[PDB]
């Protein structure tokens, strides 16, 4: 089994053009022998150098945010600037911007619904925190979070949507996850999709793995069952992105 | 009196690549003859093609926001990416991220603090909501906003400082603010400053008026002792932001 891989690269807050160039140079010089899509989510500051000097034909380029329309929102970058910028690819609902940013499944479910609409490819971001993993909630708390998402949606749509899960109960709080757990989170996820959604859909869909991910691990986690590929965070901005892509293999 | 004068276009979350070039075009091609910053704020993601095609003198470019520092805040952009892609001008602490996006007069005075610090000209806004107007609060309101700003600043700080007033009680309410009202706000603020800080930092302080502001009502308003220039919304993405411009003399 098992669809398509993605290895995306989340850049978060980081890059200055010289060591963003340097890493471009990088992966434009890395052979890729396997059937994997690359994304690069990058600040919105840095898209135009990035579609201008990326030119390996297995990435593409994403935002890391934005909201559903133009208008009165200083400070915003809104869904049809980015495609009229030629970018089809997004993350969205990351946990720091559910954390920080005010956003809840509802809002976060609502961006998803007009991305897609607008024919994005969408990396839509789930997971639970320590308290949530603690008193036993996982499937509750994920499920909740996913459910939110599928109540906008139609079957046909299911199809430019990729699922990442983010251990946050991981991230930060000295806990580890290991890949039992990553896989048992993504089993859990992929059951409910075949069961409300279809079997079908399910058996198409793409389950990233967005904790912790690294050179060393990378394989192990890919190796299980329900893994997809990875949402990178800090090893994506490190030459290491280019052992987390051939670990899809 | 009065200092060189402001011109700013807020472009809000606006703009298309096609729009934005013709525009451009048509600021090239203005004859500028008195001395006036005329300053552009794109979304992040026009940046790129504003700094490259933007090429009449009197104006510079700014971003509609940021945070302080880089790291770990996914779809965000900080001071320091701006500064390393030439970007030495910012607004921060509009309004519409005041009411929709949480912030608050000690966050917004802690942008401020920082942008300060990496060495941007800051354009920072102020104003009082239409309850506030009603109560009689606008001097509590707005002295309360800057004197947050002002606890944050040294006095040679103030140099890099440009204060917007806007009468958010007249945006969207169906209030009408007149040029009088502009003008008794404006030489509150003024007064504020020449007492806390200093007669000297006061006369040579820029004060943009953040209304409804448009070729007809533009000079008018510019007349006023107070007003150092606009900081122009609507009117900012059409030809009749070179009026505005004008208006300045």
């Amino acid at each position: 089994s098992k669809p398509q891989p993605i290895a995306a690269a989340n850049w978060k807050c980081n890059g200055s053009q010289q060591s963003l160039s340097e890493l471009i140079d990088l992966f434009n010089s890395t052979s890729i022998n396997h059937d994997v899509q690359c994304v690069v989510a990058s600040t919105f500051v840095h898209l135009a150098m990035t579609k201008e000097r990326l030119s390996h034909p297995k990435f593409v380029i994403a935002a890391q945010n934005a909201i559903a329309k133009s208008g009165a929102f200083t400070g915003e970058v809104s869904l049809p600037i980015l495609k009229d910028f030629g970018v089809n690819w997004i993350v969205l609902g990351h946990s720091e911007r559910r954390a920080y940013y005010g956003e809840t499944n509802e809002i976060v479910a609502d961006k998803v619904a007009a991305a897609v609409a607008s024919g994005f490819m969408v990396i839509a971001c789930i997971g639970e925190t320590l308290q949530e993993r603690e008193s036993g909630r996982t499937a509750v708390v994920v499920l909740t979070q996913i459910a939110a998402i599928a109540k906008k949606l139609k079957k046909a749509d299911w199809a430019k949507v990729v699922i990442a899960y983010e251990p946050v109960w991981a991230i930060g709080t000295g806990k580890v996850a290991t890949p039992q757990q990553a896989q048992e989170a993504h089993a859990l996820i992929r059951s409910w999709v075949s069961s409300k959604i279809g079997a079908d859909v399910r058996g198409e869909l793409r389950i990233l793995y967005g904790g912790s991910v690294n050179g060393k691990n990378a394989r192990t986690l890919y190796q299980q069952r329900d893994v997809n590929g990875f949402l990178v965070g800090g090893a994506s901005l490190k030459p290491e992105f280019v052992d987390i892509i051939k670990a899809t293999q």
